[PDB]
């Protein structure tokens, strides 16, 4: 399968980043979701659901398709809940019709990161968006009650190592899980739409208790009413990745450098860029712009 990246025609920098600030602008109004979290997280989510179907051995799945858009992929169990991010993004793509769901939705995901004053995401654009026939199947996203032997593994799939999975993770310091749609609940940490190495500090410094939620559920929580899936508390309990949990629990400035270009690589996977495209974008805040 090969995937050709195809600039929308005719357009150009500026045109991505007035989709850029129109989610941005959204994202600073609908402030009151979720009990004041804000779109944030859930968009950050959407853009790494889309992209975590992606398989390297026959390059099928990814962010290039757009499939999300179609009853199989939406519906997927896995993807519970992030009716509400498409649902927000759905008035900007009416006001900028000409851009492709596969770019929309990971343009999305890089709003918010740097909106919630994360690091500068690099983003390309080009995504084409493919017929309902190409939608990967159900069952390609993670579960939440493994270990880390089932983390390493699954991730190999899309072809990041263990320094990439550990940044990666580092973005569950945002938003909160919902019982009702993964049976599991709480949030990680009291900065939850703030981008920040929290969840790093936290997995180290915290009482961690395994108990059973309402949804009868094992997750680790902790007295200040911090929670932690059976998967994330896996960073510490393996020796490779729990030294890489330290450097970045003592390092924000090295953990940013390394989530930038892992969320980068993980919604470029499968895509083919020709070499007379354009460079990555790197789009300026609201704050930058005085917006
Ligand atoms: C083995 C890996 C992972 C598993 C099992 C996993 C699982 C989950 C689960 C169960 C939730 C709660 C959903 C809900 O109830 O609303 C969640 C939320 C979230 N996850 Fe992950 N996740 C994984 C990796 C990642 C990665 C790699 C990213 C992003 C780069 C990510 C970003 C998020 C965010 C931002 C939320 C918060 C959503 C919200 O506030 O509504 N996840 N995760």
């Amino acid at each position: 399968l090969v995937h050709v990246a195809s600039v929308e025609k005719g357009r150009s920098y500026e045109d991505f980043q007035k989709v850029y600030n129109a989610i941005a602008l959204k994202l600073r109004e609908d402030d009151e979701y979720d009990n004041y979290i804000g779109y944030g997280p859930v968009l950050v989510r959407l853009a790494w659901h889309i992209s975590g179907t992606w398989d390297k051995h026959d390059n099928t799945g990814g962010s290039y398709g757009g499939t999300y858009r179609f009853k199989k992929e939406f519906n997927d169990p896995s993807n519970a809940g992030l009716q509400n991010g498409f649902k927000f993004l759905e008035p900007i793509h009416k006001e900028f019709p000409w851009i492709s769901s596969g770019d929309l939705f990971s343009l999305g995901g890089v709003t918010a990161v740097q909106e919630m004053q994360g690091p500068k995401i690099p983003w390309r654009c080009g995504r084409v968006d493919t017929p309902e026939d190409t939608t990967p199947d159900n069952g390609r996203l993670p579960d939440a009650d493994k270990d880390a032997g089932y983390v390493r593994t699954f991730f190999q799939r899309l072809n990041m190592n263990d320094r990439e999975v550990v940044a990666l993770m580092g973005a569950h310091a945002l938003g909160k899980t919902h019982l009702k749609n993964s049976g599991y609940e709480g949030p990680g940490g009291a900065a939850n739409n703030v981008f920040t190495n929290e969840f790093y500090l936290n997995l180290l410094n915290e009482d961690w208790k395994l108990e059973k939620n309402d949804a009868n559920n094992e997750q680790w929580d902790s007295k200040s009413g911090y929670m932690m899936l059976p998967t994330d508390y896996s960073l510490i309990q393996d020796p490779k990745y729990l030294s890489i949990v330290k450097e970045y629990a003592n390092d924000q400035d090295k953990f940013f450098k390394d989530f930038s270009k892992a969320f980068e690589k993980l919604l470029e996977d499968g895509i083919t860029f020709p070499k007379d495209a354009p460079s990555p974008f790197i789009f300026k805040t609201l704050e930058e712009q005085g917006l």
